[PDB]
């Protein structure tokens, strides 16, 4: 699958960083079960934020990423 098994961009919510300039995103959603864009600060940020509709919904919603569940 993405093999995210670790902290996955599809389980994480969006993240804007330390700044305060503001730059567009795609963040997956699961409390929406889908992505959206979001205003993003362009400095540090974790792996929930897409460039782009396309490499959001790749990161979700997809066939569910292998997780490990109970």
């Amino acid at each position: 699958e993405a093999e995210a098994e670790f902290t996955d961009a599809c389980v994480l919510p969006a993240v804007q960083g330390p700044c305060r300039g503001w730059e567009p995103r795609w963040a997956y959603s699961p409390l929406l079960q889908q992505c959206h864009p979001f205003v993003y600060g362009g400095c540090e940020g974790n792996g929930n934020n897409f460039h782009s509709r396309e490499s959001c919904e790749d990161a979700c919603p997809v066939v569910d990423h292998h997780h490990h569940h109970h």
